[PDB]
Parts: structure tokens; sequence; C-alpha cells
């Protein structure tokens, strides 16, 4: 099926889902000098204090954090969004080495890494029903580079032994989200897509332009994960990011002067 090789990766993906080419994908690149401050645009607001983690699990493309979406308990809102949306998991893209790894890009910059913190529309219903809207979902999205440790990511480090391979999943509560967030939330905003299949075009895009600092040794456990299920040849799970695609007729906006 769809991956990141040569000959599954992102230049294939259209052949399954034709909307890989259409007028609202991503990443892209945020050129910081066209995107234009926005004073329309309401604080943004990132409710996590009651956030429930549920488990952990490798789809052989990342790695997903879980959580307990029943209830509103961890809110998205304010900014670019009309309503509430709530979080439903998050993930994370990186490279094969420090300089490569995220899907957005910032005046054509790659980080190392980068997190989404995924979340859907609550006048939608669910997030299955939230996917089949233009505004469904919201992501946040936080870059991530290599210098000092994130102490708030030690304990998805810690875990990953435990998840190596495609198919592998493990129980994964009380984890924070909190603790990976910047001091800043100075955002660009955009209109666009899932980077991964089926690339469905239903997310405000909210990328932060304060990364977060994670260390070398944390991020090297990131890349010993496995895109291979458990008795096949090992392929180390590196690079697993979708370049940055045409802007077509879109326009970014900055959260901040
Ligand atoms: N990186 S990120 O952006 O933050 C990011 C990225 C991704 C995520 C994320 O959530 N991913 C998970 C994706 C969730 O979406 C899933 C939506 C699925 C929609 O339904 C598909 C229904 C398929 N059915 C069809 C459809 C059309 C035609 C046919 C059929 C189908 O069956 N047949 C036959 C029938 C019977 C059989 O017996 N044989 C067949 O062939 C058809 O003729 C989150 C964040
Ligand atoms: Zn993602």
């Amino acid at each position: 099926h769809w991956g990141y090789g040569k000959h599954n990766g992102p230049e294939h993906w259209h052949k399954d889902f034709p909307i890989a080419k259409g007028e609202r994908q991503s990443p892209v690149d945020i050129d910081t000098h066209t995107a234009k401050y926005d004073p329309s645009l309401k604080p943004l607001s990132v409710s996590y204090d009651q956030a429930t983690s549920l488990r952990i699990l490798n789809n052989g493309h990342a790695f997903n954090v879980e959580f307990d979406d029943s209830q509103d308990k961890a809110v998205l809102k304010g900014g670019p969004l009309d309503g509430t949306y709530r979080l439903i998991q998050f993930h994370f893209h990186w490279g094969s080495l420090d300089g490569q790894g995220s899907e957005h890009t910032v005046d054509k910059k790659k980080y190392a890494a980068e997190l989404h913190l995924v979340h859907w529309n609550t006048k939608y219903g669910d997030f299955g029903k939230a996917v089949q809207q233009p505004d469904g979902l919201a992501v946040l999205g936080i870059f991530l580079k290599v210098g000092s440790a994130k102490p708030g990511l030690q304990k998805v480090v810690d875990v990953l032994d435990s998840i190596k391979t495609k198919g592998k999943s493990a129980d994964f509560t009380n984890f924070d989200p909190r603790g990976l967030l910047p001091e800043s939330l100075d955002y660009w905003t955009y209109p666009g897509s899932l980077t991964t299949p089926p690339l469905l075009e239903c997310v405000t895009w909210i990328v932060l332009k304060e990364p977060i600092s994670v260390s070398s040794e944390q991020v090297l456990k990131f890349r010993k994960l496995n895109f291979n299920g458990e008795g096949e040849p090992e392929e180390l799970m590196v690079d697993n990011w979708r370049p940055a695609q045409p802007l077509k007729n879109r326009q970014i906006k900055a959260s901040f002067k």
C-alpha cells in the first residue's frame, strides 16, 4: 500500500488518491513575507488541562498517541476557528538526519521534525463525519529543532521501545500534551488537507512560528522505529514526511504583526 519509499512514496500517492493533485493540498512552504497579518483573528485558545490519553500505536507510517474524545476535555478554539475542535490524536513526522523532517517549511527551511495535534469540529459529531466537511478538522503543527531536551517528550520517547514495529500498540495514559508546546502561540494559518492518504481537504492548518527544542538522543529514539511489521526485513521509520505542495490560490494569514 502507500508509504514513503521510491515505489510507494508521495510522488505515487495520486494514483490511488487523485485529490493529491487538488487545489488545497498540504503541507506548503510558508513564505513569511507574503503572509499577511490578520487583525480579525481572535486569540487562539489551547485548553488541554483535562486531556485523557489512552494508547500509543505504530501504524506503519508514524506513531499515534490517541486520546479519549468522548467529552469536551482538550479543545482548540479561537484564532481562525469557528466553534470548538476536539483533540483526537497526535503524531510526528521526522527525517533521517536533523536537516530534514518537517512537512511545512518556513522560507524553504526544513526543521528536524513536526508535531501534529489533530482536532475535529464538534459541530459534526465525531471525526468520521468531520472528514466529510471542508471545515471538519484543525491541525496544530509545531516544529522541532535539535538542541536542548524537551522534558515533556521523554515519556513518549521511553515508550517507543515497546512499539517498535507496525501493528504494535501499548497503554499510554496520563500523558500531558501541554508539555509539548512552545512559549509563543504566534502562528500562520491556511486551508489545506491531510498530509497522508486519503489526503482529504478538510483541515484548517495552524502552524506555530516558534519551534520546540528536542535533544539529539530523543530524535534518535524516533529513528529506531520500524515501518515494517515484526518478522519482515527492517526498514527504519525515517523521512515519513510529504514535501511541500503547490499553494495555488491560497492565502496564508499571520496572527502576529
Ligand atoms: N499528517 S496530518 O495531516 O496531521 C493527518 C493525516 C491523516 C489523519 C487520519 O485521520 N488518517 C485516517 C483516515 C480516515 O479517513 C478515512 C475515510 C474513508 C472513507 O470511506 C471509504 C469507503 C470505501 N468504499 C467504496 C467507495 C467507493 C466505491 C466502492 C467502495 C467499495 O467498497 N466497493 C466494492 C464494494 C464491495 C466489495 O466487496 N468490493 C469492492 O471493491 C466499491 O465499488 C489525521 C491527520
Ligand atoms: Zn501529520
